[PDB]
């Protein structure tokens, strides 16, 4: 049969450079949330190890239609005909150490938004800089405020700024929220989270259950 080889993909893009070994439960929950929020057609998981095959991708992510590749930023265009050439200046790296905060007018300046697929540590190990130094002529950096976010929070904030055109200063965050389940067990999450319409921090589905 010849009809299922169709390049239907042709009919803002988010790129996560996977920088973890394998897929921990937390990574799977975060990536799942990202897929649900930006859509499988608008997300690329890149830079997976060269030995990566479909059996190495978690079934929770494949079920959501994850588009993934072992190519890095410079090779992605070979793999997806639908991805506009990643070109110098039009690719934004979201970087906690950028000088300039992302603003809605940056929607006119960039076509691709790149994030480290990193489970951040505290203190940060500044691994996102690796990305900036790996592609010195491709990427232009933008910040999302002065506090570390998880990958799914950073993508959610970027979508609020770029698609919904909301200024960074207008986004309601909660910094380092505590989740207490009894008078003796509590967990403070050392990241900045977006607040939902109900005043609660937005976490990936199942994250709360995992923390407890
Ligand atoms: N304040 C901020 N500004 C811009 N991007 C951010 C951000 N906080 C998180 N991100 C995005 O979310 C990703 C995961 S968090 C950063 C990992 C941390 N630097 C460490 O090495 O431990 C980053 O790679 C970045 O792309």
């Amino acid at each position: 049969s010849h009809h299922h080889h169709h390049h239907l993909e042709v009919l803002s893009k988010y790129i996560i450079e996977h920088m973890e070994e394998g897929f921990s439960e937390w990574v799977i929950l975060e990536y799942s949330q990202i897929l649900r929020e930006v859509g499988a057609e608008n997300l690329i998981l890149s830079s997976l190890p060269e030995s990566t095959t479909e059996k190495d991708i978690p079934q929770r992510l494949l079920k959501l239609g994850l588009r993934w590749t072992t190519k890095d930023l410079k090779g992605i265009n070979e793999d997806f005909k639908d991805l506009e050439l990643l070109k110098d200046g039009r690719v934004c790296l979201l970087d906690p150490r950028a000088t300039i905060d992302l603003q809605p007018e940056d929607a006119t300046k960039f076509d691709y938004f790149v994030f480290g697929g990193i489970l951040g540590d505290h203190p940060p190990r500044d691994r996102t800089k690796e990305l900036k130094t790996a592609y010195p002529n491709l990427l232009i950096s933008r910040r999302l405020g002065d506090k570390q976010m998880t990958t799914d929070t950073a993508i959610r904030t970027t979508q609020l700024i770029i698609k919904d055109r909301i200024a960074f200063e207008d986004i309601k965050f909660i910094d380092y929220p505590e989740f207490r389940f009894n008078k003796n067990e509590a967990t403070e999450m050392p990241f900045r989270y977006v607040l939902d319409k109900e005043g609660k921090p937005i976490l990936p589905e199942g994250m709360l259950d995992l923390i407890k």
